[PDB]
């Protein structure tokens, strides 16, 4: 009836966050960023603000030739990159795509990397680059760590040497690949399974490094924001439950509000509360619905994609052992919207904090800035992006923000990620042959 509808909305309204609540979160983010950057508070800081050593200017001159290896869904690409400084860097690329033959043995990671190493060997032969002992970086283009696996497989072969360099953080790969397309890109963010951001900070503010001139990318690791109690007043019963059953209770609390790792589980616990109150599924949950992890984050995106006929919603609930009414389906859609909208708003406060801080750190007036973004939630969820953009903009009055997602293009954005990875390894003295 009408009382039931009202009660559902009363429960779902606990998820709402007011502009004033988001301004609070935003200022507290700014305060935690300041703490992670300072030598005296770095150890107690929740938000670690890791120096990435990626500078706004070119470094590692010595590295002018390198390999980039792009791992896709089913294929991989080996690319030879040559940087010329005879300008704004002159880049030649030569490449080859490889598919796995059906007869190849790829049952283990070791087996797959044996195959990959063999293709690298062939490629190095075709281009006469074997004796050069080039550095190599990884990139990913998906629809045990790879650096270690490749290093081990190349050693097993014993016919060539390479320096396989450390990867940059995914937020940093995102910033660099987007920077390739738009030089005003100075923020990288990921809203996927996890959530994090990086940005270009003034060297003088990065106390953990030597030097007061220029800018360096800083990896906030902001998923741990709240870990000193900063978010406690916003935590709901569902958040406390998610935290309790997690691998790390008490930690990554900000990430637990936003990330795809937990978003479906939040909705599951909301649905169980509405069931316990006799407001949903005639007050009976299935065995599947009472199972941790059963409501997948992808179901949240799918529910919110429903055209209005509730057919997609029904089919999800059916597979979870339920026989929903039309009202049940609509309540489930509202529960999803509630959880996902909160994730967008919490995320928006963090990015607003970063952006407003940069404007303050630099200001000559209206700050015009490009933010590069990737991740499954940001890209696949039907309305997260729109809600997130609207909220960030409300919180950043004196800024003009352009959001961008990198495209594959000819693979030159990925080449720049690998150039930076290899030149960073050079500068840090990590190359055993360069
Ligand atoms: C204009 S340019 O000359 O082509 C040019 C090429 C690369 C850089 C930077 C990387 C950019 C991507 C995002 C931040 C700036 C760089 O090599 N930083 C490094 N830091 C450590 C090793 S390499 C700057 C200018
Ligand atoms: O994948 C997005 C993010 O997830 C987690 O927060 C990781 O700690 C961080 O390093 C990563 O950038």
């Amino acid at each position: 009836e009408a009382a039931k509808k009202e009660k559902v909305e009363q429960i779902l309204a606990e998820f709402q966050l007011q502009e004033e609540d988001l301004k609070k979160v935003m200022r507290r983010m700014q305060k935690e960023m300041d703490r992670g950057l300072r030598l005296e508070t770095h150890e107690e800081a929740s938000v670690k603000m890791l120096p990435t050593y990626v500078r706004s200017t070119p470094e590692g001159s010595e590295v002018g030739d390198f390999l980039s290896l792009d791992l896709g869904g089913t294929n991989f690409r080996v690319m030879l990159v040559k940087v010329g400084e005879g300008g704004q860097w002159s880049v030649k690329t030569k490449h080859q795509m490889y598919s796995i033959p059906e007869d190849a043995m790829t049952g283990t990671a070791e087996m797959l990397f044996d195959y990959i190493s063999e293709c690298i060997s062939d490629f190095l032969d075709k281009h006469q680059m074997k004796h050069k002992k080039l550095p190599l970086g990884f990139t990913f283009s998906f629809p045990n760590n790879v650096v270690g696996l490749l290093r081990d497989a190349i050693k097993r072969r014993g016919d060539f040497e390479m320096d396989v360099v450390a990867m940059v953080n995914d937020t940093v790969a995102t910033m660099i690949s987007c920077y390739y397309e738009d030089h005003q890109c100075e923020v990288g963010m990921i809203v996927g399974t996890g959530c994090n951001a990086c940005y270009m900070e003034e060297m003088q503010n990065v106390e953990l490094v030597e030097g007061d001139e220029g800018r360096m990318c800083v990896n906030t690791e902001w998923g741990a924001f709240g870990d000193s109690g900063e978010l406690d007043e916003f935590l709901l019963e569902y958040d406390r439950l998610v935290d309790e059953s997690s691998a790390n209770p008490g930690q990554q609390l900000y990430e637990k509000l936003i990330g795809g790792k937990y978003m479906g589980e939040l909705v599951r616990l909301v649905l169980l509360r509405l069931v316990d109150e006799n407001l949903l599924f005639h007050g009976e949950a299935s065995e599947q619905l009472r199972t941790r992890g059963a409501f997948e984050t992808r179901f949240v995106s799918q529910v919110e994609s429903d055209t209005g006929d509730r057919k997609q919603i029904y089919n999800i609930l059916s597979t979870l052992g339920l026989r929903p009414s039309t009202t049940d389906c609509d309540i489930v859609r509202r529960a999803c919207e509630s959880v996902s909208t909160r994730a967008a708003h919490m995320c928006s406060a963090g990015l607003a904090g970063v952006i407003n801080r940069m404007r303050e750190s630099r200001s000559e007036d209206v700050m015009r800035i490009t933010v590069g973004v990737d991740g499954s939630v940001y890209k696949l969820h039907p309305s997260f992006k729109e809600r997130f953009h609207a909220s960030v903009r409300r919180l950043t009055p004196s800024c003009e923000i352009t959001f961008i997602e990198s495209e594959e293009g000819s693979g030159r954005g990925a080449a720049l990620v690998s150039a930076v990875a290899c030149k960073k390894a050079c500068m840090l003295g990590q190359l055993e042959h360069h």
